[PDB]
């Protein structure tokens, strides 16, 4: 029934948004902050936030209705489904620091690369779809409040949408059609070998209240 907003260093992630390129609506499952540990200081850089199409609730009921928070937490499997669904997730990186495309990117392409190397998903096409992942990002820079867009299909393509403040751009920058890559960002988020655990937290705590209504309808 109920989904929050989060803010996270004054960037807001609403409750719930709709795209206007897939004119799908969104829940959000949960957002945290990145940045690095730089001598004795943390250094936020980047707000980040993962949202789930709305059906999600549904494919996930089946399975997952009636368990604790504590238990999804603890629960691979779990975020398996939602990394995996059927069904649309939407990712959104704002900047708190300015960095170009290929600093903010560098990083991220890093970690997908290791885990498609990890899981022996990581041939000539997969090596294409990083390339093409990086060339998108080239041409960018990211002053503070604005931010990245990653539409993951469920039929196996990856668009990338650039944007000067928090709402989503009409059209997308590129679309990387490549079914491995296409779910690499979201594994590094909330997959097995995440680093950070913000995210898996934020989607434990806030799915079972959802998942009890069985569904979910944007304004109902």
């Amino acid at each position: 029934a109920s989904i929050t907003a989060i803010t996270v260093e004054n960037l807001e992630y609403p409750a719930v948004v709709t795209s206007p390129v897939t004119g799908k609506s969104y829940f959000l499952g949960g957002a945290g902050e990145r940045g690095l540990t730089i001598e004795g200081n943390f250094i936020k850089f980047t707000a980040i936030g993962v949202y789930l199409e709305d059906i999600a609730v549904a494919s996930l009921a089946a399975k997952w209705k009636g368990k604790s928070s504590e238990e999804l937490l603890e629960t691979l499997d779990f975020y398996r489904d939602i990394i995996s669904g059927p069904f649309e997730k939407l990712i959104r990186s704002s900047k708190i620091r300015e960095l170009s495309g290929p600093e903010y990117s560098r990083k991220v392409m890093e970690n997908c690369v290791a885990h498609l190397k990890s899981v022996g998903t990581y041939g000539d096409a997969e090596a294409e779809a990083m390339q093409k992942f990086a060339e998108a990002f080239k041409p960018v820079n990211f002053p503070p409040g604005a931010s990245v867009f990653y539409r993951q299909s469920p039929d196996g393509i990856l668009g990338l949408s650039f944007s000067p403040d928090t709402s989503i751009p009409e059209k997308e920058a590129a679309l990387i059609e490549n079914k491995a890559v296409s779910s690499a960002v979201l594994e590094t988020m909330i997959g097995e070998h995440a680093v950070s655990p913000d995210l898996k937290r934020c989607l434990a705590a806030r799915l079972p209240a959802l998942l009890n209504e069985g569904a979910f309808k944007i304004g109902n």
